[PDB]
Order: structure tokens, then sequence, then C-alpha cells
């Protein structure tokens, strides 16, 4: 699909009606597949940190972590694809400004590639921007070949506001999701028993990242 038809056909009314909204086969296999091995590089030459402290125990070499992250530009060497999917991400963006809700995208944040180890950890419940930061919409990327949930666990779990049904996303390779980033989204990630990598990038509304500057006395693009 070229990106102004998945924008327009898809996107806009999609994150209008559910601000939930999942592209399967986004980038197709071999570009995924490109991205899944600059990732693993990144991974085995030592790019992300250690993991989240999830168990601080008495005795330190028994303490467990969980989510590793790594924050990416796009141009560094190793990470062209991974470039390649943040630009894709913004013209798909681009082509959607004006017609998300209000709101006036103006800019991002660098891509946050997360990788959960696989060791039973997952990601508490949480809005990713409760306060108010200027970040107005969360793009994640999935790149887990075959995964299935039922032996691996892993699954995103969100739960819109004032509904009673939560919405459960496998963590599909080629799998692009978009939420809105604020408090209609609280979502957790269920523990995790095989390695899961995923790219998040947020987008910032002009306005609200305008007047966070004030109230708070790394946007790009
Ligand atoms: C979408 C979900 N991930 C998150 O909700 C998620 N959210 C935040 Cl705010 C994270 C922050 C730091 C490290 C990992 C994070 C993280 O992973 C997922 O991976 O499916
Ligand atoms: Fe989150």
């Amino acid at each position: 699909l070229p990106a102004l038809k998945l924008a327009l056909e898809y996107i806009v009314p999609c994150m209008n009606k559910h601000g939930i909204c999942v592209v399967d086969d986004f980038l197709g296999k071999e570009t995924g597949q490109q991205i899944g091995d600059e990732v693993r590089a990144l991974h085995d030459t030592g790019k992300f940190t250690d993991g989240q402290l999830v168990s601080q125990k008495s005795d330190s070499s028994k303490d467990i972590r969980g989510d590793k992250i790594t924050w990416i530009e796009g141009k560094e060497p190793g990470c062209e694809t991974i470039g390649l999917l943040m630009s894709s991400m913004d013209d798909l963006i681009r082509h959607c400004n004006g017609k998300l809700g209000s709101y006036k995208i103006n800019g991002r944040t660098k891509a946050m590639v997360a990788c959960y180890p696989g060791n039973g950890t997952g990601y508490v419940r949480h809005v990713d921007n409760p306060n108010g930061d200027g970040r107005c919409v969360t793009c994640i990327y999935y790149l887990n070949k075959d995964w299935d949930a039922k032996v691996s666990g892993g699954i995103l779990r969100i739960f819109p506001e004032g509904k009673a049904q939560f919405a459960d996303i496998e963590p599909k390779f080629d799998r692009l999701l978009f939420f809105w980033s604020d408090r209609r989204n609280p979502h957790e990630v269920q523990p995790a028993y095989a390695t899961r990598y995923a790219i998040t990038v947020w987008y910032f509304d002009a306005d609200e990242r305008a007047r966070a500057k004030v109230k708070y006395l790394v946007r790009v693009e």
C-alpha cells in the first residue's frame, strides 16, 4: 500500500473511531527481516541496557531485570533499515496531519528499541503520557517471527477508557500499531517467555509540547 492510501483509507478513520490501529505486513518480509537482523546485531554487540530492575533482592547476583532498551536516531552504521522504518512511520504520519483528532504533529522522539529477554518479565499497566508532556501518538513496530502468545506470552493488553473489554494484541512480525499516548489508553505487556523485540516512536502535538516546555522548566523532525 502507498502510505497515503493506508493513511486515508485506514489509519485516519481507525484512529478517530477507536484510537488503536493495527497495520499488518507493513514493510514486507525482506525489509522486516533486515530490521530484525539490525536489532539482533545491536543486542549481540551489547548496545542495549541490562534491563529494567524488576526485583531488587538482598543479594544482587540474582536481581531480576526486564525490558532492555536502546535509543536509535536511524543514521547509525548498522541501523539504516531502522532509519528506513522511522522514515516510513514519519511518511504515514505526514499523510495523516490535520486529520488525527485536532492535533498538529510537528516532531517525534528518536526510536526506542525494546527487548523483553524472555525471562518471564513484562511491563506493568501504565499510560505512556499521563501528564501532558507533548506526546499524542505512540507508534510501535514488532519484529517477532512466528510469535505464538499461547506459548510465548508477551501480549500487549490495552484497556481503553470507560470500555469494559480490553484488547489483546500479539507482537507479530511486521505489525505496526498506533494508539493515543494519553490516559485514553492504559496498557501493559504480559510476561514474555521468548525474546521479544519492538521499536517505538512517539509523535508530539505542537501545542501540547509548546506549553509542556513551561510546566517542565528530545524532539526531531
Ligand atoms: C507497547 C508495549 N510496550 C510498552 O507499552 C512500553 N511502554 C513504555 Cl512507556 C516503555 C518504556 C520503556 C521501555 C519500554 C516500554 C514499553 O515496552 C509493547 O511492547 O507491546
Ligand atoms: Fe507503553
